[PDB]
This record gives structure tokens, C-alpha cells and sequence, in this order.
């Protein structure tokens, strides 16, 4: 695996990755709900023209949050065994220098890896499913399947991704961490 760094746009939001070939893919970032840079990042308004879907039906980030936090908590472990919110806030993918929006949702776990994801719904499909329940964006980074229909999580060949294209995805593996190393932003992780 991969440990890298997404600065905020407006602070660095550590992620664990087992595919940082699919980095140019991060189109979102998601953090545990008891993260403790939440509270950090959370926006004092919504953007103009929000989706709705992503505000929890909060009328600021802040009350959204506080509200997500105190709702799942009225889940029990059989509901633990795809919900969650917007700061209202950007970070920026080092790969390709976009702004991504950061979430919080209870599908990522706060004890677990640095509890924060970068979010990749063309080859996760747990991301996937997110990025449909919500209307974010899902992009190919590894041909080979088909990003329509589900999830593309096998070996291939990188495309949309710069100076990762046309490498298999053990090669570009070697590549990004070889770029975050040099650039001081990210580090291989057993
Ligand atoms: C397992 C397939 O993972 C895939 C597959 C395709 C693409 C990706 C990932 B992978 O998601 C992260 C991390 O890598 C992966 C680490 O899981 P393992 O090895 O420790 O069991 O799980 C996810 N993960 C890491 N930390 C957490 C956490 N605290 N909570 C929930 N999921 C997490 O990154 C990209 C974008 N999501």
C-alpha cells in the first residue's frame, strides 16, 4: 500500500490506499466521522447550488455534521454490518491539482489505516456505490472493465492518468509512489 497527502484547499488530510496507481482518479475524499480534523475543515456555509443530497438537510455544514454524528449513533451493529455528509470544503489532489470535495461517512472507520480515504468509484466499489447515491464523479483510470455497470477492480492498463498511461497497474504503483516520494507527499506502506 500507499500513504499520501491531499492538502486542503482553503492542512493535510493523510489517506491509506492499497491503489495508489488510481490516483488520478480520487474524484472525493472521505474521513472517518470522528476524525479529528473534521471539526477543522468544516465550512460555515454551504456552496452556492449544493446538491442537496450531500447536506444531510443541515442548513450549514456545522449543523450537518452534528446531526450526522448523533444519528448514527442511533445505529445498532445491525445496521453496521452508503450515508454521509459534505463539509463544504475542498482538497486538492496532488496528482492532478483538482479540487475534491471531503466528505465524512460511517463507511470509513476512525481506528482503522490513517481513517480517511481517498475515494476512487471506478475501482472501489464501495466508492462506486457512494458516488451514485450522491452524484459524484466517476472516472476510468484502469481500462479493462466497464466503469458503467460497476466497479472495475482487476489488473490493466492506465489511461487518464498522465505519465501513468499505458503502464499495467503493478508498474504505475511503482511510478506514483516514485513521484509522491520525490515530491515529499507520500511514502509505500506495507
Ligand atoms: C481493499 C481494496 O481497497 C481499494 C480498492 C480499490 C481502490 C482503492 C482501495 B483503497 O481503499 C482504502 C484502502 O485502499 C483499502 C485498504 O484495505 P485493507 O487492505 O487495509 O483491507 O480500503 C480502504 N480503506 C483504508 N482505510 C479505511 C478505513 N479507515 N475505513 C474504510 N476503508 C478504508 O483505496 C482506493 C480508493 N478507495
Amino acid at each position: 500500500g500507499a500513504v499520501a497527502l491531499f492538502s486542503a484547499r482553503a492542512v493535510d488530510i493523510e489517506v491509506f490506499t492499497t491503489r495508489p496507481d488510481t490516483l488520478f482518479g480520487a474524484t472525493y475524499l472521505v474521513l472517518a466521522p470522528e476524525h479529528d480534523l473534521v471539526d477543522e475543515l468544516v465550512a460555515a456555509s454551504w456552496p452556492a447550488g449544493v446538491n442537496p443530497l450531500w447536506t444531510y438537510g443541515g442548513g450549514t455544514p456545522g449543523e450537518a455534521i452534528a446531526a450526522y454524528r448523533r444519528a448514527i449513533a442511533a445505529k445498532s451493529d445491525l445496521e453496521r454490518q452508503k450515508t454521509g455528509v459534505f463539509l463544504g470544503s475542498y482538497a486538492i489532489n496532488p496528482a492532478n491539482g483538482e479540487p475534491v470535495p471531503i466528505f465524512i461517512a460511517d463507511y470509513v472507520l476512525a481506528g482503522y489505516g490513517t481513517g480517511a480515504i481517498m475515494a476512487v468509484p471506478g475501482h472501489d466499489q464501495r466508492d462506486w456505490d457512494f458516488a451514485r447515491a450522491f452524484g459524484l464523479p466517476i472516472v476510468e483510470v484502469i481500462a479493462g472493465g466497464n466503469i458503467s455497470e460497476s466497479a472495475y477492480t482487476g489488473d490493466g492498463i492506465l489511461v487518464n492518468s498522465d505519465y501513468l498511461n499505458g503502464m499495467s497497474v503493478p508498474a504505475a504503483k511503482r511510478a506514483i509512489v516514485d513521484r509522491l516520494e520525490s515530491a515529499g507527499r507520500g511514502r509505500a506502506r506495507i
